[PDB]
């Protein structure tokens, strides 16, 4: 039992709910929240935007450290780092973003870092400004993840779609 309320139950593990993200993580507090990332951790706007604004640019600072410190993610990749005030840890991950030409098959490589945490609070990889079918963000997750994966979708037609749409 955990503490996540109001979520439709896709499946064994997934469970998807039209909300913000940032409110959800704040509610919740969740042991991992997912965020949108760049391979350059620069959170600028969609979700991750949204995720750092919420940190008082905190992200931001320690992700800057991370990236002198390593170097950029991997599209497909992901790191672990703070989660700051609004969960425990934020899992970082790089989903394909259509809109620079990226290999949209690399979609399921990100989802495939989820499976390395227990219980997560996640958006849809690739979906937003990153430029995927979230019909198709959604299909993969579903077939890919196999952790506990609460998944919190801004768009409200969008949310009505997916569920209705759903095999
Ligand atoms: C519509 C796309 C872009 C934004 N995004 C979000 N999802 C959930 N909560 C959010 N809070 C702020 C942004 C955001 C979706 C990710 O596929």
């Amino acid at each position: 039992v955990n503490s996540f309320s109001g979520y439709l139950k896709l499946t064994d593990n997934v469970y998807i709910k039209n909300a913000d993200i940032v409110e959800e993580a704040k509610k919740v507090k969740p042991t991992v929240v997912v965020n949108a990332a760049n391979v350059y951790l620069k959170h600028g706007g969609g979700v991750a935007g949204a995720l750092n604004k919420a940190t008082n640019n905190a992200m931001q600072v320690e992700s800057d450290d991370y990236i002198a410190t390593n170097g950029p993610l991997k599209v497909g990749g992901s790191c672990v780092l703070s989660g700051h005030n609004l969960a425990k840890h934020c899992l970082h991950v790089v989903g394909p973003n259509v809109n620079k030409g990226e290999d949209i098959q690399l979609l399921k490589s990100a989802y495939e870092n989820f499976n390395q945490h227990e219980v997560l609070l996640a958006p849809l990889l690739s979906a937003g400004i990153f430029g995927a079918d979230p019909i198709h963000s959604l299909r993969v997750c579903v077939d890919t993840v196999r952790t506990n994966v609460y998944l919190a979708v801004f768009d409200k037609n969008l949310y009505d779609k997916l569920v209705s749409s759903f095999l």
